[PDB]
């Protein structure tokens, strides 16, 4: 699907592709072979699907974090340089591109977020994070902002969360303990509580972007931004007289920015292996080579010992290297993907004040754990990557409270459609089944629950989709109806006043994770002394078998579904009876 005697490359748009392409053109002249350099959007999420097919580029450039999943996926080919070549590079960088004791990617440069500040507006920058909100006011006065950086990507926000506490995948016994990540630790929660403070206290817009912030700082609208070596190239062309210093310090600790190693991976399917090795070792990883690239957009600390000794002189590096030291290297594994999406949501959901910092991180912590076919729920946003799951029968449930509805957008699709692969959005009052053109089309529940089966036999054939919630466009649940739907929990009869709306008894929806049944133990009182009147009925939402409870005391009942609801009789409410108990799950 890729063709021979020619190299294709996917670098990130926010890096020097013009400079690289220049190296490709000198390579094209001396070698005599074509070099094409694309920079497609979302290439981090897209290269997998496209190389997984056997197509994609001959080379790919990305920070070493994603490369472990790519290696695990079988997409990457084993790079095997001579001791003579390996000795020209900081062996620390080789240690970032080594999966299962195999090198999978050529290391190019070490990046890390520094603090960039306008020397003009700000002569001395802040030492602490804590002294910015004061500094914002002191710049609101002058009609300005102290700090603007991308709050969408987590890479940027992470340093402040990880300053005090906050880790991702512990290093225990010289390995990453995937069952033990920091995310929901008081250090992280306090670190994220502070970011939320600044948005709350109107110092940072809850939705700044990279372009927004890159332009706001470059114009001089804002005093500080947070960015890596690639960013300077455009700030330079704004004559801002900008500084690059150490990140400010949270709760006494310094900020801990993740360290990226830009690494150039070679595609499993590439019939041009020999050339890629020839291009990167002989041509790109050379002082003459790396200069060209650093020029268009600065690389920062380079893998090449020879050429890194020079940049070390410029203090923009030194600031970065000093920031690199305070922070930790990026885990070079697959579960990074799970980790990333989990945090991005945790930021967004809680930065959009639709999630408590605790609630957001706790959800994010559990999200970086096992398989994707569990249950999502009580998350404004969410990114379910059901691609290449263990069962190709990946069912997953979403749950917001009453008064809300669920949005859903498919982001990537690698389903067979024809064999029988398809999606399925079963709802209370919704139902949709699809394949074919499901890409980039918005779907909607009409209610607070939603569940999404994925029938696809292709081992790595699954879909990646993002979801959200929205305010009830109409609303029609009569308030008193409550919604409790967790792994397990408490049960209380609701009540209402003698007048209000007597017609229609309240219900109680409890929807749980799929392929799990809900169990109800509960005891009810105040019923008092044909079957009379005033009772409680219970059934699964999509079943007609309703077991009622007439003049009862203690009651036990099991679902045969994730979805369930029990209804309280208009009689039972008018007669003022009450019920309490617990509910649980996990039984298939
Ligand atoms: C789903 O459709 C794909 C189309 O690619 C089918 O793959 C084909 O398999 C048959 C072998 O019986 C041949 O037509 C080719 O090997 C494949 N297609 C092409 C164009 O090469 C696949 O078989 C279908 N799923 C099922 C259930 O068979
Ligand atoms: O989710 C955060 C994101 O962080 C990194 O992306 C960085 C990247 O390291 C830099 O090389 C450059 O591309 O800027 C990005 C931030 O927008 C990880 O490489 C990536 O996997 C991760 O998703």
């Amino acid at each position: 699907k890729i063709e021979e005697g020619k190299l294709v490359i996917w670098i990130n748009g926010d890096k020097g592709y013009n400079g690289l392409a220049e190296v490709g053109k000198k390579f094209e002249k001396d070698t005599g072979i074509k070099v094409t350099v694309e920079h497609p959007d979302k290439l981090e999420e897209k290269f997998p699907q496209v190389a997984a097919t056997g197509d994609g580029p001959d080379i790919i450039f990305w920070a070493h974090d994603r490369f472990g999943g790519y290696a695990q996926s079988g997409l990457l080919a084993e790079i095997t340089p001579d001791k003579a070549f390996q000795d020209k590079l900081y062996p620390f960088t080789w240690d970032a591109v080594r999966y299962n004791g195999k090198l999978i990617a050529y290391p190019i440069a070490v990046e890390a977020l520094s603090l960039i500040y306008n020397k003009d507006l700000l002569p001395n920058p802040p030492k602490t994070w804590e002294e910015i909100p004061a500094l914002d006011k002191e710049l609101k006065a002058k009609g300005k902002s102290a700090l603007m950086f991308n709050l969408q990507e987590p890479y940027f926000t992470w340093p402040l969360i990880a300053a005090d506490g906050g880790y991702a995948f512990k290093y225990e016994n010289g390995k990453y303990d995937i069952k033990d990540v920091g995310v929901d630790n008081a250090g992280a929660k306090a670190g994220l509580t502070f970011l939320v403070d600044l948005i709350k206290n109107k110092h940072m817009n809850a939705d700044t972007d990279y372009s927004i912030a890159e332009a706001a700082f470059n114009k001089g609208e804002t005093a500080m931004t947070i960015n890596g070596p690639w960013a300077w190239s455009n700030i330079d062309t704004s004559k801002v007289n900008y500084g690059v210093t150490v990140l400010p310090t949270f709760k006494g600790q310094p900020s801990k920015p993740f360290v990226g190693v830009l690494s150039a991976g070679i595609n499993a399917a590439s019939p041009n292996k020999e050339l890629a090795k020839e291009f990167l070792e002989n041509y790109l990883l050379t002082d003459e080579g790396l200069e060209a690239v650093n020029k268009d957009k600065p690389l920062g600390a380079v893998a090449l010992k020879s050429y890194e000794e020079e940049l070390a002189k410029d203090p923009r590096i030194a600031a970065t290297m000093e920031n690199a030291q305070k922070g930790e290297i990026m885990p070079n594994i697959p579960q990074m993907s799970a980790f990333w999406y989990a945090v991005r949501t945790a930021v967004i959901n809680a930065a959009s004040g639709r999630q408590t910092v605790d609630a957001a991180l706790a959800a994010a912590q559990t999200n970086a754990a096992s398989s994707a076919c569990g249950r999502q729920h009580l998350e404004p946003t969410g990114t379910i990557d059901m691609r290449g799951p263990g069962q190709a029968d990946c069912a997953v449930a979403i749950g917001r409270p009453l008064g809300e509805v669920v949005t859903l957008r498919v982001l990537e699709s690698s389903l067979n459609c024809s064999a029988g692969d398809m999606l399925l959005l079963w709802g209370r009052l919704t139902w949709r089944k699809m394949c074919r053109k499901l890409l980039d089309m918005t779907f909607s529940s009409k209610t607070n629950t939603l569940v999404v089966r994925q029938r696809s036999g292709r081992p790595g054939g699954g879909v990646l989709l993002r979801y959200g919630s929205q305010l009830a466009p109409e609303t029609f649940y009569r308030e008193c109806d409550m919604q409790l739907f967790g792994p397990w929990g408490e049960i209380v009869s609701p009540s209402l006043s003698p007048a209000t709306s007597n017609a229609g008894g309240c219900r109680l929806f409890i929807n749980v994770a799929p392929h799990a049944r809900i169990a109800i133990h509960a005891l009810a009182t105040n019923m008092g002394a044909g079957a009379n009147a005033s009772y409680i009925l219970i059934r699964d939402t999509h079943s007609l078998r309703t077991t009622a409870f007439h003049g009862q005391q203690v009651l036990y009942w099991e679902s045969e579904s994730s979805q369930a609801e029990m209804e309280f009789s208009e009689g039972f409410l008018k007669a003022q009876a009450s019920l309490r108990g617990q509910y649980w799950t996990l039984q298939s």
